[PDB]
């Protein structure tokens, strides 16, 4: 097997917790238990990555200097793991199925950065293009955290994900950044 | 005095913790103690907002139904407050001045979303424009979390913030989203 680097593990942890928090808010906004389940699965991945980070750090360091440095990484991962647990706490509320105060969904839809649901029509120019080819985060500011395609979810889609008419994109971004993408998705803006 | 709504307090909490985490990573990337100090000040604001949220929730609810609903809000704020404490943990490492493992700065610069430093030249078209007039988050995907102007910091600048040549923008976004803004900032792209 090809060994992983500390940086690769660390980057995945950071990237994953960010996605986790976004998905946690999405689960609350949509009262969606499947999204909530995904958050919990990611919390487990975070525990696994944290374990590997500790293993790598323990094995890599043999003297005091090296030790002091790997400890800084473990300390940061520790804080990251706390954020993952908080996202999991939010997800659990959705799985418990509690009736949320109406202000909650409004809050997620009206803050600086919001979560939006975008319907893709056949006439849109993004149909048939991949997220990478598109680089939506780069070119629209809207970051796609998930896609609902029929009876299935694609969480954290990669650059190879090709968009189809009928897809429902779950994006994170500013309000005007979400409405802009909706225009493009409706084919209004070519 | 004009009373605040639960939603206003809640939105500020959510917005603030997001900014806190971004600033925490910025403090680590730049080994900047002033940014770290700002994170700690925001952790205190979060404690204050949490207090006001509890006050509003306690006063607003008088019967079981209303109580069950305000509790959902308090439960979410509880998780948000945990995230704020994690950001504060990261900031403290910078204030302690520990020597960070080199992988840390690399990780912040190479993940899905990174933190970038952008120099604004006199010839750039963004000079003299406000963040609102510009709506950078909306129009570039790059979210401006802070600006270093001479010997002073402006954290979480509002829509009225007018950009000047010599400003150093601290942005959050994708790599290609950061390089794009740098082009605009250098005047290369009008
Ligand atoms: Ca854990
Ligand atoms: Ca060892
Ligand atoms: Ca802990
Ligand atoms: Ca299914
Ligand atoms: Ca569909
Ligand atoms: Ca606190
Ligand atoms: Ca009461
Ligand atoms: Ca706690
Ligand atoms: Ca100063
Ligand atoms: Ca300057
Ligand atoms: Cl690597
Ligand atoms: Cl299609
Ligand atoms: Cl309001
Ligand atoms: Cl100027």
């Amino acid at each position: 097997y090809e060994p992983k680097s500390v940086k690769e593990i660390f980057i995945e942890m950071k990237d994953t917790v960010e996605l986790m928090v976004d998905l946690a808010y999405a689960s609350l906004l949509f009262g969606d238990k499947e999204i909530a389940e995904e958050v919990l699965e990611l919390e487990e991945r975070i525990d696994l990555l944290n374990y590997q980070l500790m293993m790598h750090s323990v094995l890599a360091a043999r003297n005091v200097k090296e030790a002091e440095q790997v400890i800084t990484i473990l300390q940061i991962a520790n804080a990251i793991e706390d954020i993952s647990n908080a996202a999991g706490d939010l997800a659990k509320m959705v799985l418990e199925g509690v009736e949320l105060h109406p202000v909650i969904k409004e809050t997620i839809l009206e803050g600086e950065e919001i979560i939006g649901k975008i319907q893709v029509y056949p006439e849109s120019v993004i149909v048939g293009k991949t997220l990478g080819e598109l680089d939506l985060a780069t070119n629209t500011g809207v970051w796609i955290i998930a896609v609902r395609r029929g009876k299935r979810w694609i969480f954290g889609p990669n650059e190879n994900f090709k968009i189809r008419a009928g897809d429902v994109l779950i994006g994170r971004g500013t309000r005007t950044s979400i409405d802009h993408l909706k225009e493009i998705a409706r084919g209004a803006i070519r």
